[PDB]
């Protein structure tokens, strides 16, 4: 009936290595019980050689409690369980299960005499950098408890330690804006040394730090020219003293069987060069180069906010077809991110090239929309027996690979290459289906979209020379996505580095973070509004008040300092703005030449932002400001009538856009002047054939908006559509994921004309939460989904449909379907500690508070 299922630090998956000293703990409960909410816990902590205390609050709260005990050390473990006491006094759970809690490497003195290492190599010179191996043995001459790896580069590694890898994460350490942070991570290398002689091998490539990156040719070696190592082993002796292996100029270095290996690019790996044992001891480092120091400072080091890049699953291989020349190619089903896996036999010198698309056309594969990416491997064989391979520091964006020189010697086939699908290995929280299998299949391709492009940090795209932290479409997917998965520490660290950035950019916030383009840029709505927008969401979703006060600033400067105004407080009418980008209407070539007026959309954005500040503010306890910007919003709200909205209530653009903005927004001057734009919205949908009109500045919203309206059966009219412009042409034309443009396949199977053409961005899957919230029924009542409103709006000509949400409390669920107007059936889980409000279809539609528990509604004869 009840249990705690999950307990957890700060918004870490598992705390190893962690940045906090007295990390805030949370528990979700497993369990059907009735109507529960907690009035007490106690929380037991262990600590080696001391008997555990337990810690009891009065206190309903089960979400980022405070934690209980004395401050932990760097690299002192705790042991924690918790148990929960119900406010019946009937219902309490057993203890959790045992989970630990680790502080990492907390000041730089933490990490002793490790420094940064390169190789007595010298660098290229306006080139890609071929990878590095970094060697060290050493020896562990006492009985030992435990041991850590505390590691990072200037690029990104791979390490073994006695020819094993060390732990599972990949495309380590992920991209930061590494001049003011910089992640390292920690491992528990306990069990893969043995007693005497150990080794430790670490391969480095460029990543992002040197990397080219950027589209229009990019640049490279942006962070830095040189491919660097900084580790440090620890190793706990049976008397509690340690063993201390730094990297420093002891160590050796050498290349490798990997030639080059680019994010864009790809990999050429020669397997020819393989050296044998060189992560093991009684190697011959006969040839090997010296290794020297390079100056970094210790001060940017940081703690992982969220979870790892990793291998999450295997996609296999669906087909193998001949080209229209009669190429080799494979098809995995699925618009993946990530690289193959290759197991195969050939000929010693033999190359084999795997060149990866996401769609096909004119019967080939199709480069030409990756740019200046060849998303091309090259693997040369050895001819020693069986091979596996997969590339170390590249990924790809792909359904499709063309394969040349594959080896006659090995089938092609399932047993000799797989799909590896990898990203931020973010806990899955959000689920939904329906009777309409395309509308199914669109939630899938959202889905499918968001792992594609939460890979370190939210990339816009996956696949061409780009994939950069493009901050508009965050801004308009956050909603979407933080059901989907619990998104709430990779974004925590990704607004640090948005703060950071902001401060060295007069308070304007750059389009892309990382940063990679200077300073150049100029402020712009929605893009920079990212600032305010995606922290109000996370608060919306996780409730967490300190996450919340420490992107305020960024907020609150990016209103105050950042947006460029005109003398009555709008934006400036010279500015440059993206606006409404990638309207349908707009030609191929210049996307943002939208049909809404593009100051329009950004002072309405204005507005939405002052708002936020405002709400943000009240939920900070922050009244001055509260005030302040509820003082703006009145005023400019008066200026963007003025300047946008006719007298008698006419938008400057009555187009899907400059009509849904407004309406969400609440800018029109009463009730009755909303309420008529609201059906002039209708009517233009309906005389464009129900097809979308919206670009990145109204797609989001405009299902909301529609349904804030009462205009929900418009919107299923929409999303029913299958001809271009539509979310379900994209599935019809075979999509798997959701594409940049409406249109980036034309019917006839063409790619769209445009330079800019992507199959893999999740901003046209903002849709998302329109089948989670309203198809689904399910949002937060309260910041964290403390409180959930459960308000199922069916139409569409669905039958039934499910979703469900694990929210910080337990399960959160809608099953409903319909039969016998109609005869509406719900089944509604609510989870323990948290209450609802059940809001029946239908004209007087009923409305009821609910606890804890599986409640079941069966309404007779809805209109
Ligand atoms: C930031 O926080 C603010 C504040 O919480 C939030 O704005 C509110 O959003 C809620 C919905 O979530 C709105 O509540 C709805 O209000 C409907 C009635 O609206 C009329 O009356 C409102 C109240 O007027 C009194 O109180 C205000 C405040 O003290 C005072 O100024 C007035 O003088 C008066 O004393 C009034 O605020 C509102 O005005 C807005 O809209 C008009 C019309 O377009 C616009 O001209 C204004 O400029 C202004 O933006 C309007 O006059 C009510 O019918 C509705 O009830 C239905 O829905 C609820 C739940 O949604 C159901 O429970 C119910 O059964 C009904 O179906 C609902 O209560 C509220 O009006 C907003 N308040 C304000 C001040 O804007 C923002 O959304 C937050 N921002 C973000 C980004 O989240
Ligand atoms: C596969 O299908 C392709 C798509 O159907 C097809 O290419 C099409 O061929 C037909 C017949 O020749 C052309 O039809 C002619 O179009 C012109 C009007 O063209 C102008 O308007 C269209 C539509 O614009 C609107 O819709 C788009 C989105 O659909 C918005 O981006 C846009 O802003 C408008 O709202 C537009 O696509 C055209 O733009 C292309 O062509 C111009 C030059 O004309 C370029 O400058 C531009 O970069 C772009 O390539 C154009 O602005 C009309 O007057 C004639 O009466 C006739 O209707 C289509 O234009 C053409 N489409 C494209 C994209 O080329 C392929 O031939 C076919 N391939 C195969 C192998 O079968
Ligand atoms: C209520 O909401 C408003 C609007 O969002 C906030 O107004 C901003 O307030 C800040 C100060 O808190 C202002 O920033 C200061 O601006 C001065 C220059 O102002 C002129 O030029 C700008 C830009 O072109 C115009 O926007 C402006 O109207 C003026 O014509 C600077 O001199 C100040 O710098 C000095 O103080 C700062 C500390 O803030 C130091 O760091 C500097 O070293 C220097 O000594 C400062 O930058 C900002 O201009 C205001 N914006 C607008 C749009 O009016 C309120 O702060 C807010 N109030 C509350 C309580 O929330
Ligand atoms: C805070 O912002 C300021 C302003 O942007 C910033 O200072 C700037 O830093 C950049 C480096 O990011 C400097 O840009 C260089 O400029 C020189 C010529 O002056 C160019 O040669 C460089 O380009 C070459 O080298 C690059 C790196 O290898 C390659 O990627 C590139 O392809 C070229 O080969 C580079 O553009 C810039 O000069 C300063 N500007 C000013 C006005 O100071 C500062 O770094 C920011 N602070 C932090 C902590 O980030
Ligand atoms: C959207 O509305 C704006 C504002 O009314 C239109 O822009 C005006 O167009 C007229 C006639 O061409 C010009 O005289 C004004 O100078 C324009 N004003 C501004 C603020 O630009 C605009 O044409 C409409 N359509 C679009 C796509 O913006
Ligand atoms: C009145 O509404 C019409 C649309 O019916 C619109 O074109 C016009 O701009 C409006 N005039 C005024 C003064 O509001
Ligand atoms: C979609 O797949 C079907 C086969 O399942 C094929 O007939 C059709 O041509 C495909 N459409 C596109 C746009 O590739
Ligand atoms: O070219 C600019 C665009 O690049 C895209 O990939 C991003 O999705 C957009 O945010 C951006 O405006
Ligand atoms: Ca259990
Ligand atoms: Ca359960
Ligand atoms: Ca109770
Ligand atoms: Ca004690
Ligand atoms: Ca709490
Ligand atoms: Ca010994
Ligand atoms: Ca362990
Ligand atoms: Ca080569
Ligand atoms: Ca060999
Ligand atoms: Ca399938
Ligand atoms: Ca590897
Ligand atoms: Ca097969
Ligand atoms: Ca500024
Ligand atoms: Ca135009
Ligand atoms: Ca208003
Ligand atoms: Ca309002
Ligand atoms: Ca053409
Ligand atoms: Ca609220
Ligand atoms: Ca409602
Ligand atoms: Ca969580």
């Amino acid at each position: 009936a009840l249990s705690i299922s999950q307990v957890a630090f700060e918004h870490h998956r598992t705390a190893l290595g962690i940045g906090e000293t007295q990390p805030r703990v949370s528990w979700r409960f497993d369990g059907n019980v009735s109507d529960w909410e907690q009035r007490a816990y106690e929380i037991e902590v262990k600590r080696a050689g001391h008997d555990a205390d337990v810690f009891r609050s009065e206190s309903s709260d089960s979400v980022l409690v405070p934690w209980p005990s004395s401050p932990l050390q760097s690299g002192e473990e705790a042991t924690v369980r918790v148990r929960s006491f119900g406010s019946d006094g009937q219902h309490d759970t057993p203890w959790s299960d045992a989970v630990t809690v680790e502080p990492g490497l907390l000041t730089p003195d933490d990490w002793h005499d490790a420094v940064v290492i390169a190789s007595d190599r010298p660098t290229e010179v306006d080139a890609t950098h071929r990878p590095i191996q970094f060697r060290k043995e050493f020896s562990v001459d006492d009985s030992y408890v435990s041991a850590r790896l505390y590691i990072t580069a200037l690029g990104l590694y791979e390490a073994r330690i006695n020819d094993q890898r060390v732990g599972d994460h990949v495309m380590a350490p992920g991209w930061q804006s590494y001049q003011y942070r910089h992640e390292y991570n920690t491992y528990d290398v306990t069990d893969l040394l043995k007693q005497g002689p150990n080794a430790i091998g670490v391969t480095v490539g460029e990543g992002w730090y040197s990397g080219r990156i950027g589209y229009d040719g990019g640049k490279r070696n942006i962070y830095g020219d040189t491919l660097g190592l900084l580790s440090l082993l620890v190793v706990t002796k049976s008397d509690g003293s340690k063993l201390y292996i730094p990297s420093d100029s002891s160590w050796k270095s050498s290349t490798g069987p990997i030639i080059s290996s680019e994010i864009y690019d790809g990999e050429e790996y020669d397997s020819r060069l393989e050296q044998k044992g060189w992560s093991q001891v009684g190697f011959n480092s006969t040839g090997w180069l010296g290794t020297h120091e390079l100056s970094f400072p210790k001060e940017r080091l940081a703690s992982p906010d969220g979870p790892p890049v990793r291998r999450v699953a295997e996609h296999k291989l669906a087909n193998v077809f001949s080209s229209a020349s009669g190429k080799t190619v494979l098809d995995f089903g699925q618009n993946l991110v990530g690289w193959l896996r290759i197991r195969v036999k050939g000929p010693k010198g033999q190359t084999i090239r795997f060149v990866h698309t996401e769609v096909m056309e004119n019967g080939e594969v199709a480069t030409r929309p990756l740019r200046q990416a060849k998303a091309t491997d090259h693997f040369t064989l050895s001819g020693e027996g069986v091979q596996e391979w997969e590339p170390s520091f590249t990924y790809h964006g792909f359904r499709y690979v063309q394969v040349d020189g594959w080896p006659a010697d090995t089938p092609l086939d399932e047993n000799s290459v797989t799909a590896i699908v990898v990203h931020s290995d973010m806990e899955r929280t959000g689920y939904f289906e329906c009777s309409n299998p395309l509308i199914s299949k669109l939630h899938e391709n959202i889905l499918w979209s968001m792992r594609g492009n939460f890979f370190s940090i939210p990339t816009d795209c996956p696949q061409r020379d780009e994939r950069l932290g493009w901050t508009g479409d965050i801004h308009a997917f956050s909603r979407t996505a933080n059901f989907i998965y619990d998104t709430a520490g990779f974004l925590r660290a990704w607004l640090k580095d948005a703060r950071s950035e902001q401060l060295n950019h007069s308070y304007s916030l750059p389009y892309v973070i990382p940063n990679i383009h200077g300073n150049g840029e100029t402020p712009t709505s929605i893009w920079g509004d990212a600032i305010v927008g995606v922290p109000w969401q996370l608060y919306e979703s996780f409730g967490d008040k300190v996450m919340l006060e420490e992107q305020y600033g960024g907020a609150k400067d990016w209103v105050d300092k950042g947006i460029v105004r005109n003398d009555v407080g709008l934006w400036d009418r010279s500015t440059f703005q993206w606006a409404d980008w990638l309207d349908p209407k707009a030609p191929a070539d210049d996307p943002g030449d939208a049909t809404t007026n593009k100051y329009l959309v950004s002072d309405a954005y204005l507005l939405h932002s002052t708002d936020m500040l405002a709400n943000i503010s009240t939920s900070l306890s922050k009244g001055e400001e509260a005030s302040n910007y509820t003082e703006w919003h009145a005023k400019l709200t008066k200026e963007f009538q003025k300047a946008w909205i006719t007298s008698n209530g006419t938008m400057a653009n009555e187009t899907q856009t400059g009509l849904a903005l407004p309406l969400y927004f609440d800018l029109f001057p009463s009730a009755e002047q909303a309420q008529s734009a609201a059906k002039r919205l209708v009517n233009i949908i309906k005389q464009n054939d129900y097809k979308v009109g919206t670009g990145f500045a109204g797609t989001h919203l405009l299902g909301h908006t529609l349904s804030k309206y009462g205009e929900s059966d418009a919107f299923y009219s929409m999303l029913r559509q299958t001809e271009v412009p539509s979310w379900l042409y994209q599935v019809v034309m075979n999509g798997t994921t959701t594409w940049e443009r409406w249109d980036s396949m034309l019917p006839n199977g063409s790619i769209n004309p445009g330079q800019m053409t992507s199959f893999n961005h999740y901003a046209v899957g903002s849709v998302g939460s329109w089948l989670h919230e309203v198809i689904g029924g399910l949002s937060p009542a309260e910041p964290g989904w403390r409180r959930i409103n459960i308000e199922v709006v069916p139409g569409g000509d669905l039958q039934q449909a499910s979703t469900k949400f694990l929210t910080p409390y337990g399960m959160a669920s809608t099953k409903w379907w319909l039969d016998g107007g109609f005869d509406f059936h719900l089944v509604a889980e609510v989870p323990p500690n948290t209450r609802a409000t059940v809001v029946l279809p239908g004209k007087g539609g009923e409305k009821v508070d609910v606890g804890s528990g599986v409640h079941e509604y069966h309404v007779r004869c809805v209109k």
